[PDB]
């Protein structure tokens, strides 16, 4: 009978077009890129809560990639209007 649906997981709804840049896009940016849709497949992979960003702004001070390779990231933003219409935003 397969397997019941996970409650401790959230599968995305749908997938939109960011509009301009802000926390929740350049932040999908960053973990796009490693291959994780939302803090929340990443928190998964490595089994944690927490993770690591800066008082600064917040943003994520590095993110290991699907390929398994740390990635750093720049919390002096990164992603600017180019990125927000290539960058897209995930919804659940």
């Amino acid at each position: 009978g397969s397997h019941m649906m996970a409650t401790s997981d959230v599968k995305p709804k749908s997938i939109s077009r960011a509009k301009k840049w802000s926390e929740e896009i350049e932040n999908l940016y960053r973990f796009q890129q490693a291959g994780y849709r939302d803090e929340i497949e990443y928190k998964q992979v490595k089994q944690v809560a927490m993770v690591d960003r800066w008082p600064e702004t917040g943003y994520v001070k590095k993110l290991q990639r699907r390929d398994n390779t740390f990635f750093y990231y720049n919390k002096e933003r990164e992603c600017e209007d180019k990125e927000v219409h290539k960058v897209k935003v995930y919804v659940y």
